[PDB]
């Protein structure tokens, strides 16, 4: 009744169980919490979910066709009997003060909380986030902005008051980028309460693999396209509420501009360049507003790696 955790999974059994893990190690009344796995009808995960079961009050829905992480998780949505609803992909996990840490928020009035994250380039479980290796955290206040210019964090760290009392969804024609849409969705559409929580963080996988060792790919251009695409398409939904926001929009197609030229020239970007452009744009929302040519510098600074 108090909180429903949403869990799309998609052939990930094993990563699955991790996370599933992870709510289990949550400090939390058990009673006043559901787990909602969404299958997006890949390989099994009943097995993985009885486990759970025997201390957790879960529910495994089987979608009868691959939708997508918008349409899985709406099949979470539309279920969902919690006050509040916390999103887990199935390859984070959460803290064992996810809910402690956020609800006392939430109760007092806010609609919509978002925690730190740590980008965890090693797989560690709930109750060892410490033991990641971390390059760089997302940590931004939400005192400048920064959302209406790009998406700044993930559904696995938000919870929010019910979307389906709100009848907010997401869109199933977004595959990427679909968070972010939502996010402003609930945020502008909406009129949610947004609230940064930095005392609590989760850890989000990104393990490096082989890309680094290669070279970009006529594919690293393929997927930034679409994420490009996706980007004008939301913007254009969802106007910035500030000017200045509105303004620093227009610094990410420089930033696309940059990240297609070095692909085509056959030179990596940094590992994490998106999230080092992330600290680029929160300054340019801020303090004394830097000269374009200053942060247009800054902005390429990102994208090597310094
Ligand atoms: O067709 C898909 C692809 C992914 N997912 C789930 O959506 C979440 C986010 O997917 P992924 O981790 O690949 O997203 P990213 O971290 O790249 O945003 C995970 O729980 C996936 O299992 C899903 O339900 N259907
Ligand atoms: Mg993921």
């Amino acid at each position: 009744m108090l909180v429903s955790v949403i869990i799309p999974t998609y052939n990930r059994p094993e990563r699955l169980a991790v996370a599933l893990q992870s709510v289990q190690t949550l400090d939390f009344d058990s009673e006043q919490l559901e787990v909602i796995v969404v299958n997006d009808h890949g390989t099994p995960v009943d097995d993985v979910v009885e486990a759970a079961g025997r201390s957790l009050n879960v529910r495994l829905i089987d979608q009868p066709s691959q939708s997508g992480p918008s349409g899985a998780r709406n099949a979470g949505l539309e279920v969902a009997r919690g006050e509040y609803v916390a999103f887990l992909d199935d390859d984070d996990v959460f803290s064992p003060q996810h809910l402690s840490g956020t609800l006392p928020l939430l109760k007092g009035g806010a609609d919509f909380v978002y925690v730190n994250i740590n980008i965890a380039r090693t797989r560690v479980t709930g109750t060892t986030i410490a033991d990641a290796e971390v390059l760089v955290r997302l940590e931004f206040p939400y005192d400048r902005g920064l959302l209406d210019v790009t998406n700044h964090f993930a559904p696995s760290a938000v919870v929010c008051r019910s979307p389906r009392s709100a009848g907010a969804f997401f869109d199933t024609a977004l595959g990427v980028e679909e968070d972010w849409d939502f996010f402003l969705r609930l945020a502008h559409g909406h009129k949610y309460r947004v609230v940064h929580q930095p005392e609590v963080a989760i850890a989000l996988h990104r393990i490096p693999g082989v890309e680094s060792l290669t070279t970009p790919t006529s594919d690293d251009i393929a997927a930034l396209k679409v994420y490009e695409d996706n980007w004008h398409l939301i913007c254009e939904r969802w106007p910035a509420a500030t000017e200045r926001a509105e303004q620093v929009r227009r610094f990410m197609p420089v930033m696309y501009q940059m990240a297609y030229a070095s692909f085509e020239a056959g030179v990596p970007l940094d590992h994490h360049y998106y999230e080092r452009t992330l600290q680029v744009l929160y300054r340019a929302l801020g303090d004394p507003q830097p000269s374009p040519a200053q942060v247009e510098d800054e902005l390429r600074a990102a994208l090597e790696g310094r």
